[PDB]
């Protein structure tokens, strides 16, 4: 089966194959798309034709497909699951599997960069101790002083699902929330409950706007522990505008570093529950969602207020021009300081220059249009016009419930 | 079987189960979603008749009457014996609700059961057509307090026989390449303007003609109509603030009229249904204007705006795209012609989808085109889980006729 995929912009056709290989699902049917819902203790059974697939695949990148090394392997692997249950992946194998759960990452624009992927195997990791050194050696090489660098730190794999490594945190930094009695909320609505959790867990809220939250982890099962990452490790960015000289006094700020931490990394089959990955900010995510999202920092109102926009009426678009100075702000304040980001001008086009490649080399890219097109100005940046085709490849990068729904308390 | 959909701003969780009773295809599976793709006989007929006649004696609080009874027999007895049947007048005016109802990509389906219908089915030639045609333009321009219609066509018959509007939409700006190497007016109808050159059209070669109407009676050959210009309302584009807007000369229509889709009641296909609403701001603005293959104004907007185009990261597409659609709202609230911004529609539709599942259990929606093509996350739809699904009576697309006609 071929599928054509169109572009309507530049008539540009290209022809996907790679969706052949897909294995998991997707939540559509012939009757239902579901491609805008945001969420549509393995057998041995299951376990050898997903090593078997994924080894396969490795070999085949490297150029030693039926080689007496990867048969070999196949051998290896074979003995030590019917064994064990399970296997372990040789360092190479792991730094393979990260790069393409993150190549095969359907919703992220920022593929083009997936080969330039600092792994840190942290499977000798044994402590919750042990996992917050690992993640501040990932943040203070991640950051490099703003110069950013992708990175991915790996910790053991599931092995009963009574002994998983866990990062509690969504993100391995995020602003604290504060719900008041008044039904207000102090700093970052979207991390309230986490807030509440690690206050439970005896974290000492300094209650500000812009409290970094401590790292609540998870090693083998065991109920997690707090850790506050050294301040001077956490580069933050003060946001002032170029024209503007009273955005500085708005006081925002925020976190150079996006690093995801509540994903799980399948890779031949294995589950890495901890996984924490990082690169680096396009403007908008910071400037649309994170201040300007109404569950959010919400600050539109505030902005629009100071530019003494029109706001008795919404066909005035005082919103929408609030939301642009606001991105203007973001990424000037970034640059000035020297910490790396990129616009979404910037980085959709290379989106599109990294797909039309992966349909070359590869024969597909697997692609979330509703995720990929950014949230201001979607159709003035080429993604917009882009079909595309979302189907899942392994390795893959899945979400997975929070896991204070889940973990079974020691006590 | 029962779905939920999540609503990320507000927590809001709908159940839908009208999808249940979708009948079409999606073009996804479980393998691939398209979610993203622009395009993915007398047995067949009585099925397709009898859901849709069951839907409409429901509609009507008379499931399993003997009215009901009576009218499935009559239309049994009459594709038997004709090998199609005729929709009472009644029943067209539900089933052309009905597509609108059903439209999972339209924004502005809260309006959809205040839909004027002029039937059109005793039509027999293109001056005919073109007759309705006017009269449709004229009622819902209706002196700019504009106000929705349909104007439908015979159905088809063996397909020798179809009813076409070779137009895309009732009122579109011509486009013409020029010797020059770039295109003059609007990029997107190029091929539709040589056609009509092609069928005698005397273009008047300037950025903003109004093109003819290409009409197919019978399926016969089109025939070419200039609408009276009295009758097609335009808007010129002038700016709140920047005087100097004006002198891009920019202008658009006020009557967004689409007329090369295919309407489906009760299994019968009404292949000239041209229809129309008014505009959402974001349809001329963002998508006529700044497309790069449409009028592409951007780069000379913020010329004049004098912002610095050395680097994207300035945002000035950004800055320039908001004053454009600022003024194409304003140009059109001034002469008083209706328009919505995107803020209002899309607030507008959540209301109607909480309406639609609470009365119906659902409603289909295609997020990719309800979320308008700007600031798509201050809008509430962006937020809103949508569950997109095919239900019948609908409109359906259609491949030009250019392609398929024989002269
Ligand atoms: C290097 C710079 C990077 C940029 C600019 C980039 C950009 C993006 C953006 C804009 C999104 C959508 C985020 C949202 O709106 O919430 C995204 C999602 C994603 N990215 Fe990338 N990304 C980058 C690096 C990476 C890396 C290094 C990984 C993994 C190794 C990755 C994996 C993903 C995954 C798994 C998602 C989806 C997360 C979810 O569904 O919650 N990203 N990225
Ligand atoms: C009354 C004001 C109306 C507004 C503000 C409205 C808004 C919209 C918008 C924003 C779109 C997406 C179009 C694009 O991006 O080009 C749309 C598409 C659509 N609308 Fe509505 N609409 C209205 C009236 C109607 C009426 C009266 C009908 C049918 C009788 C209808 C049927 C559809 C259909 C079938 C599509 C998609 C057709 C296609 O795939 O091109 N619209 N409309
Ligand atoms: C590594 C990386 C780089 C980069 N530039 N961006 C990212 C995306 C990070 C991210 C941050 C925050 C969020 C929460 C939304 C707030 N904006 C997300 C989406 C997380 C998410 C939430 C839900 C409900 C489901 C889901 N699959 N994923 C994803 C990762
Ligand atoms: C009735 C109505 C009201 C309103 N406010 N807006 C509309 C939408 C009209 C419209 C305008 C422009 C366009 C495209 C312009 C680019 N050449 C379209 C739909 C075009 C289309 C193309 C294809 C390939 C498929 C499809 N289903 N629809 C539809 C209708
Ligand atoms: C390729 C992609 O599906 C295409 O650009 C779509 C995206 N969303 C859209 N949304 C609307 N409302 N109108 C459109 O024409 C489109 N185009
Ligand atoms: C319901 C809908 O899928 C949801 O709002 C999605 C839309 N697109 C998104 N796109 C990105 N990049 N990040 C998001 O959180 C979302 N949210
Ligand atoms: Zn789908």
């Amino acid at each position: 089966r071929f599928l054509k995929v169109k572009n309507w912009e530049t008539d540009v056709v290209l022809t996907d194959t790679l969706h052949l290989k897909s294995t998991l699902e997707t939540g559509c049917t012939e009757h239902i798309c579901m491609g805008s819902i945001m969420l549509p203790v393995r057998t041995k059974d299951q376990l050898f034709p997903l090593a078997k697939e994924f080894l396969d695949q490795y070999y085949s990148s490297i150029k030693r497909f039926g080689s007496k090394a990867h048969m070999d392997r196949l051998e290896e692997v074979n003995k030590e699951i019917e064994s064990t249950s399970t296997y372990q992946l040789k360092d190479t194998e792991l730094i393979y599997g990260a790069k393409h759960a993150w190549r095969n990452a359907s919703r992220c624009v920022g593929r083009i960069q997936w080969s330039k992927l600092q792994v840190f195997d942290a499977r000798d990791c044994t402590t919750a101790h042990g996992m917050f050194n690992y993640i501040c050696n990932h943040v203070k090489y991640a950051t490099n002083k703003g110069n950013l660098r992708s990175a991915i730190t790996i910790f053991p794999q599931r092995t009963d699902g009574k002994h998983d490594f866990r990062v509690w945190n969504s993100q391995l930094i995020r602003y604290a929330g504060y719900k008041q009695p008044d039904g207000s909320t102090l700093g970052d609505p979207a991390n309230v409950q986490f807030t509440e959790i690690c206050i439970q867990q005896g974290w000492k809220a300094p209650r500000g706007r812009f409290d970094v939250l401590p790292l609540l982890l998870q090693a083998n099962g065991n109920d997690p522990e707090l850790f506050q990452i050294p301040p001077e490790l956490v580069l933050e960015v003060p946001i002032r505008h170029p024209k503007f000289d009273w955005f500085k006094d708005l006081g925002l700020k925020w976190y150079g570093l996006p690093a995801v931490s509540n994903m799980l990394l399948e890779i031949g089959g294995l589950e890495f529950s901890a996984c924490p990955f990082s690169g680096w900010y396009m403007g908008t995510e910071i400037g649309v969602r994170d201040y300007c999202d109404n569950s959010r920092y919400n600050i539109l109102e505030e902005v629009a207020k100071k530019m003494d926009l029109d706001m008795r009426k919404t066909s005035s678009l005082w919103k929408d021009q609030a939301l642009v100075e606001i991105n203007i702000a973001v990424l000037y304040s970034f640059q000035s300081d020297k910490v790396t980001i990129v616009d979404h001008h910037s980085a959709t086009e290379s989106f599109i220059k990294h797909m039309e490649n992966e349909y070359r080399c590869r024969g597909g890219c697997p692609a979330d249009w509703v995720w990929i097109v950014p949230p201001m100005s979607g159709s003035i940046t080429p993604v917009f016009h882009q079909e595309m085709l979302n189907y899942r490849l392994t390795p893959s990068f899945e979400y997975q419930p929070d896991p204070w729904n889940t973990h079974v308390w020691k006590g």
